[PDB]
């Protein structure tokens, strides 16, 4: 009812919303009670008032429970259940080695991921490259998979914090997308639905970043820790660097072939390394699995470094109906593009920035990415053998491989690509890959 | 489209908005081009961000424009186009009086009027308790009586301001109609669109009072004149009090009653008389039919002796196609209710509040008013001899006497009146009938 209305008034008046107030908000925009108007009037009225602590955890628990929350005690595991959530980025494939890594050292970890939003990637998207891939099966296979094998990566089935469709699409045609705590609060319903005892939040920053500066990285990130362990979630973040490409791939069937390399041991990209080995500390140390960081990273490194994790990777991906031999020839079921060719820069240099976002856009450009929700993609498109900042660049040194589908579509990433990259005469600044580890 | 969000932004984030981007948002709400949420949103920014005086006269100016807008320049006419304005109240009867009192005074007073929403009747609801009485006259028919009597009281025979629709309900549901631009836009714009060379603009304060507070129905006073005179009408305000009902009567029937008997003499409520002739002197001034309050004054004691106004007020039911004898023989058209008794406290005291809101609502649900504009008045039903403030009441002093339908309505009534006011040992202080005057 219109109620609402007096919600709206009293948030407006600069007074803070109780939980019984934000539970029933919450739940009458998920039960169409509450008009798109009255959602828009109490957004806009958070994003000049803001939200205490206690306000936002409010919201956060109010969004996770208008759907289901999962319940994994029930199945008596070994172990905890733990998660990552990331904000994006271009070649960001952590979680699926991420996801194995963890799962191999014990923890269970029931990922529930989503389509790529404009220029950061989709996990779901890169997995779809993978033949045969279900991202939804039945919530009792799902129970299945996640205790015989240790981890799965599954779409949302449309139950899940089905608060955040209606109110996240109202703030999208009323500028109130910006606002840290509805933020904290659409990051965090959906993946506190799955019933975790721990979760780590990657925030990254620099240009490729959803936050236009650090300080606001750093706030986000805040947040979100101070939320989460509100919910009882043991959370800590790292704030990682997003001003390169992470991976040395960018795309879809691109980026699955990185993801096997690199557990396998065939290759693996240093700094992507530095953030997915940090990632996956803090899931093991805020679910108890290591006393400490150089135990996490001790038995992290065997795990991924025996092929233990290689195997959690193509047992799990088997269980979801993909090739029981793909680890070992993922060579043969992966698209490969039509046209295959590096490209170079117009002069020597070193490498000395890039425009994280522009290379994002060029993948989606060449059918990597959806602009439109219903978009198609092909999975083959995309960057490999990226160049990283402080290369050395010239004729014999390129700055990628691009993999299009067409000369037309090539000769147009390789004119983004020359303008995204930066040369200089001096390598510059050698930046971090991970600033710094928030908690509570 | 869709920059209206680009709209929202701006003024979200401090901005002036140019008159161009507000006619753009105006006329999109008015075109179904913009949707509820972007609505919701804006107003809140304007709740926050408040407006500037360019900006306030073009709010009211797009929503005047985005609707027919009259001109009388053709009929050439001796004597000035000036009506009066009103934020409404219980037994607020002016209109009936001083329409014909001013239009005797020879001036044009074309007053354009709405029905009853909420606790406040319409005045035209009240003018359809006279039998026959035609709310819609036609083109002509409007124009030629307003040459004849010099005054007409109809609804819209047309859209004025049909933008103030989408816009009003959208903010009645937001929490957003307590923001001062957008009233004052509301308010204005169905007036100015009538083409007055003058007008008077009534916010009653107080119980009655349509702000929430005494300090916001000033700014709204203000910024009314304000922007009518930045809008070419030569504008003055009152602000006037609503403690009580204004006249002795409530209702239709019951009203248009006391409204003739004001007219010929039998009885002047003196506080009803103060604001009357106040708002009439502002009509007198402003439209240059007199120099200052006294001579102003002169005329109307005049007319209102001379019997020239009780007139006009006759010749313009016949020209409205009630009856012509009306004046003289109203008691004959004028339908009884099914029960007259009065009502009696249940306690002995002063009368120290009145709750006026509380009281028109009580009309309404004794079938007076309407909730549903679908609804059916019953014209008859209603209150008269109100007792008034300070009054001294005990067991043979009725509060009022009511009118209604059957016992049941008149129990539900009565209880509604003793809800109404509140008794006390002291009486209250008396407070003016008219607190300010603002001009230029
Ligand atoms: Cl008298």
């Amino acid at each position: 009812m219109f109620l609402a209305q007096e919600i709206i008034r009293k948030k407006r008046d600069g007074h803070a919303l109780s939980d019984e107030e934000i539970r029933f908000f919450i739940n009458g925009i998920r039960d169409n009670t509450i008009s798109e108007g009255q959602i828009a009037a109490l957004a806009m009225t958070i994003f000049f008032h803001d939200m205490t602590m206690p306000e936002r955890v409010s919201l956060t628990m109010a969004m996770r429970d208008s759907g289901t929350v999962l319940d994994w005690k029930s199945l008596n595991l070994n172990g905890p259940i733990v998660d990552k959530h990331s904000t994006g980025g271009v070649g960001d494939v952590t979680s699926l080695m991420l996801g194995p890594m963890v799962a191999a050292c014990g923890g269970y970890v029931p990922m529930i991921s989503g389509r790529g939003l404009g220029h950061t990637g989709g996990t779901l998207d890169k997995l779809e490259a993978i033949p045969g891939f279900d991202i939804f099966p039945d919530d009792n296979r799902f129970r299945e998979i996640i205790q015989d094998v240790g981890v799965a990566i599954i779409g949302q089935t449309s139950s899940l914090a089905p608060a955040d469709k209606r109110f996240y699409a109202t703030r999208d045609i009323t500028a109130t997308v910006d606002s840290i705590p509805l933020i904290t609060g659409s990051i965090l319903a959906k993946k506190l639905a799955e019933g975790l005892d721990a979760l780590v939040m990657d925030v990254k920053v620099g240009s490729g970043a959803f936050m236009p500066t650090y300080e606001l990285s750093e706030a986000l990130a805040e947040a979100i820790v101070g939320v989460a362990n509100g919910a009882g979630v043991r959370t800590t973040a790292l704030l990682t660097d997003m001003n390169q490409v992470l991976a040395s791939s960018a795309g879809n069937a691109v980026e699955v072939r990185e993801a096997v390399q690199f557990l396998t041991g065939e290759y693996r990209n240093p700094r992507l390394f530095d953030v997915t080995m940090a990632l996956c500390v803090e899931m093991l140390i805020s679910g108890q699995l290591a006393k400490d960081d150089a135990e996490a990273r001790a038995k992290l490194q065997a795990v991924l470094d025996n092929g233990k994790a290689a195997e959690v990777f193509g047992r799990m991906v088997a269980a979801q109906k993909g090739p029981s031999d793909f680890v070992e020839n993922y060579d043969k079921y992966l698209p490969t593009a039509m046209l295959s060719k590096a490209v170079y820069a117009d002069t020597e240099g070193f490498i000395s920035a890039m425009d994280t976002r522009a290379l994002g856009m060029a993948v989606v450009s060449m059918g990597g990415g959806r602009r439109q929700a219903s978009d198609t993609i092909d999975y083959s498109v995309g960057f490999t053998d990226m160049a990283r900042l402080g290369d050395s660049i010239d004729g014999q040194r390129p700055l990628a491989v691009i993999h299009a589908k067409d000369e037309a579509s090539w000769q147009e990433a390789a004119k983004a690509v020359k303008a995204a990259i930066i040369l200089d005469d001096k390598a510059p600044a050698s930046t971090p890959s991970v600033y710094r580890r928030i908690t509570e």
